[PDB]
């Protein structure tokens, strides 16, 4: 029992992670077979940062203008022999294969997801973390400047699921990145202008499922013989910045264990929304919407409820 | 910028991860060298775990009694040649050494400190968190039936240093396991026989690290020119579940880049713990004491203010 923040172990990732350096600019790199990744904005000189021409500064960069290095384990410097862009990544193709490449996928991830940062500086693992994506695509990370490449990940079956390299902090604790088609979370630019985020909002399936977890946990005070229908939820859900609830498989089998319905556990959000009153639930006095379904399926298998 | 529960990147532990099978019983256990350390109740029957003999268990053993097996990585088998007692846990010596054994120490975290752990199950790593080792030397972790033996370790320069293994559960999220000298963390003992838990507390210097931490994102609202001396917070402590405040030089350092007092977030200490009066502080409305002084400076390496 129990309920933390968990992350993938880390070790598959760390043997890829590589520092590129271009210019006085330097940051994190993920190598795969024959290519590194990282974010294209290592181009840009601190003076253009507001306007970057990256398709520019793209050709104005040589193969040897990129230095590529791996600082553990089998230590390299490595040939760049092709450089590219990909979105807001560089591609960089080198002339040898990462031969500790774990088998991998790439995938981009849906608000509500959550997955595992490895924090990287300078091409040196240095932490591990999990992040859930908020609505407005952004996460709520913890990152330096030089941090950008950090990448965020999944596990299942021996297979790293890659779905995130850090490109950048648009306001204070709140961060952005790419998935490795290139494509940027969320309404973002890789460049030096004010950008609006959208309002974020409450994962409401992910605030049910942490409930679900605190009852399997024998926190229940918060439940009530009080339901409010899915209908009626999703009104007040749109005017009380909650995202719209949809239910699932895992959402149910986690009321079957219980025995708390789902009607039941969206009356105890609106009530708890307005306040806790002076109590905690796993700790907390605030919900926690960053535990998805699955995280918490985790984390109370085999768990009997009391 | 931001505030998360970090871990140290577990690729070195999970190299070290094996199974250990004795009889109906499996676990996990830690390969270093020619040692697989794993707990001693391994060795215990389902039926006397309420009082178990363990010095008749341990001589009722024979060396063939224990199977060892590497499930990840590079796999083995494992021939085990000697078994002795090492307090509540059981070393084991194998024919073969770990190829990949890290450089590694041992050592007793104090009340107050934070570790990683790998989070096992079936010898096979699952997942990693960050704990901190309560007033009543137990932690609040997430583990489930077949993960003692799970590992938890801090690094010092390339160096793991192994700290916790884990042994058992005590109540709902809450756990304790020994260090590797074999003493298990707040005494309590590897049998069944419920076992009375100290009363735990607050830690204090925690606390004002976190709210150190708030000040240098941008949270600064419960700062007031109000201050307490240590003298004076130290005695109101003992009524009120927090331990009693001891300066440190890191803490020193933060009060140093904040501007902000010692006794100023003493103060904030006894306001806050009357009430978060509907505020937040890096969206918590509870007092948040897991993160060390040391943790957040790590996380404020190279951050000036607002
Ligand atoms: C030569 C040089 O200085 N290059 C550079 C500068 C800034 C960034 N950015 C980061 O977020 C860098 N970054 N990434 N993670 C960070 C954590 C803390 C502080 C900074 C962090 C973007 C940004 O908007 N930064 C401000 C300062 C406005 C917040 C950005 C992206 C393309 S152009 C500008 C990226 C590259
Ligand atoms: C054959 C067999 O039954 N083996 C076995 C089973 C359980 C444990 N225990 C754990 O905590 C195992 N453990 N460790 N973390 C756990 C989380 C959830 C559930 C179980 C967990 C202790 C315990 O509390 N056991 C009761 C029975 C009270 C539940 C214990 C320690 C020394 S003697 C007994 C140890 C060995």
């Amino acid at each position: 029992s129990g309920l933390v923040k968990m992350s993938a172990p880390s070790g598959a990732v760390e043997n890829c992670i590589v520092q590129v350096t271009c210019g006085s600019m330097t940051l994190n790199g993920l190598w795969l077979d024959n290519t590194v990744w990282c974010p294209r904005h290592i181009m840009c000189p601190a003076d253009q940062l507001t306007d970057p021409n990256y398709d520019a500064l793209l050709i104005s960069k040589t193969n040897h203008s990129f230095i590529v290095q791996k600082h553990i384990g089998a230590q390299a410097n490595l040939r760049v022999v092709a450089h590219s862009m990909v979105g807001v990544l560089l591609k960089l193709t080198v002339d040898v294969a990462n031969p500790s490449t774990p088998a991998y996928t790439f995938s981009t991830v849906k608000p509500g997801a959550s997955f595992s940062v490895l924090a990287c500086y300078n091409g040196k693992p240095t932490g591990v973390f999990t992040v859930n994506l908020r609505h407005n695509s952004t996460i709520k990370g913890s990152f330096l400047c030089g941090s950008c490449g950090s990448v965020g990940y999944t596990e299942n079956g021996g297979v790293i699921n890659f779905v995130y390299m850090h490109q950048m902090e648009l306001s204070n604790g709140t961060h952005t990145g790419s998935s490795f088609d290139g494509v940027m979370y969320g309404a973002f630019e890789d460049k030096q202008t004010h950008q609006l985020q959208l309002t974020d909002k409450y994962c409401t399936i992910n605030v049910v499922a942490w409930l679900y977890a605190a009852v399997l946990n024998g926190c229940k005070w918060f439940v009530k013989p009080t339901r409010v229908g899915i209908v009626t939820y999703n009104e007040w859900a749109l005017s009380n910045q909650f995202t719209e609830f949809v239910g699932t498989q895992s959402i149910d089998m986690l009321a079957h264990r219980t025995g708390v319905s789902v009607e039941q556990m969206l009356a105890a959000i609106q009530s708890l929304h307005a306040g806790f009153q002076g109590k905690t639930i796993l700790g907390q006095s605030t919900l926690e919407d960053e535990f998805t379904p699955d995280d918490v399926n985790m984390q109370v298998m085999g768990v009997v409820m009391q």
